């Protein structure tokens, strides 16, 4: 199985609590972590895009770095770790896209992928006058097939005459084409998503379930994997979970006990047993050996092929996953 390491671009990860560590995302912070991920082989980094906050107590997502800028910056202090940066398809044309994910390719050595989102959250994009309306909701597939097809045109032959709804290309070029097939990952959750990653992706982005439930996404990896067989292309899931480890299955207990009781519920009123400290993310938490079982757990679910993990801390949650879970998983015996 693949490991990942989400990247905190927004401020204090993914917990929405007084009780959490707290942090603004610097480039010397991402780079720290990424290096220490690098270090125990994660397999992939990504940062996602994030234009607006939540604000609250703790300002969630309020501080967001952009990712494109982000991981060419990582990229350039790294040398074996996969790096994948966010295209918020609305915010920049195909072709500039294109050309970006060209020179991430040159700085990387060719170790860069594109994950392509249509946007979801309305504000981060009416904020800045750039929303299509309410059809988008039903088109926003339509929209992304239109975009991913110029790219394809760009990275493959250097040059798109592409005509549809959305873009009219004119003999457009970029050159230089990626040292490598270009990697497109995708996070289609609906339908329509997971069949336009069956289609374009290599790979899908799914949440993980539950507390301590590894196998609770199962059918939605069963689903991402019907979508795949329509399309005859091998595209398997990569999880979403937060990690909570610690010596002792108590000790993790408290703390994320301790996280939930600092929750941060203004910040939460904005954005809206699994907690909204953390999104209602899977989360996993327990003893270094607990969570190994339960990420080897997770291996066998038919479609898993890797997990994105964040952490409460990643300095010393990479540490710790590094030193003491990720030995003890018969997934990474590789
Ligand atoms: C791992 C992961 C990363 C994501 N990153 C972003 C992001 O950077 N920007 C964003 O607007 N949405 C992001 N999303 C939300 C999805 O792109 C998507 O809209 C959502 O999962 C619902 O699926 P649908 O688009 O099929 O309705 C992410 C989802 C996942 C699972
Ligand atoms: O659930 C989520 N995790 C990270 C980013 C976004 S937009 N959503």
């Amino acid at each position: 199985m693949k490991i990942g390491v989400f990247v905190p671009i927004g401020n204090n990860g993914w917990l929405i609590s007084t009780h959490a560590p707290q942090y603004m995302p610097t480039f010397e912070l991402n780079k720290a972590i990424v290096q220490k991920a690098e270090h125990y082989h994660f397999d992939f980094a990504l940062s996602m895009i994030k234009l607006r906050g939540f604000g609250g107590k703790t300002e969630f997502w309020d501080h967001n770095l952009e990712s494109f800028t982000l991981m060419a910056g990582l990229a350039a202090v790294t040398s074996r770790i996969q790096i994948y940066a966010t295209a918020a398809t609305l915010t920049l044309p195909p072709a500039i896209v294109a050309r970006m994910a060209a020179t991430i390719d040159s700085i990387s050595g060719g170790r860069f992928g594109v994950n392509l989102v249509t946007g979801w959250q309305k504000p981060e994009y009416e904020q800045m006058g750039i929303w299509p309306g309410d059809d988008y909701f039903s088109r926003r597939y339509d929209y992304l097939t239109e975009y991913v097809q110029v790219l394809r045109d760009l990275w493959g032959t250097g040059k798109s005459d592409f005509k549809g709804d959305f873009f009219t290309m004119n003999d457009c070029r970029v050159s230089p084409q990626p040292s490598v097939p270009m990697k497109v990952i995708c996070a289609g959750q609906s339908d329509a998503g997971m069949a336009f990653s069956a289609r374009y992706a290599d790979f899908n982005f799914c949440f993980g379930k539950g507390v301590n439930t590894p196998t609770a996404f199962a059918p939605t990896a069963a689903r991402m994997k019907q979508a795949a067989e329509q399309t005859g292309r091998d595209v398997g899931s990569y999880v979403l979970f937060m990690v909570i480890a610690d010596e002792t299955d108590d000790a993790a207990r408290a703390k994320w006990e301790h996280y939930k009781a600092g929750a941060d519920e203004e910040a939460l009123s904005w954005l809206t047993p699994t907690s909204a400290v953390n999104i209602n993310m899977g989360t996993l938490v327990g003893s270094y050996a607990s969570v190994a079982r339960m990420l080897d757990e997770v291996a066998s679910v038919p479609g898993a092929e890797g997990v994105l993990l964040t952490f409460d801390d990643f300095l010393s949650g990479i540490e710790t996953f590094g030193e003491r879970i990720q030995p003890l998983m018969q997934c990474r015996a590789h």
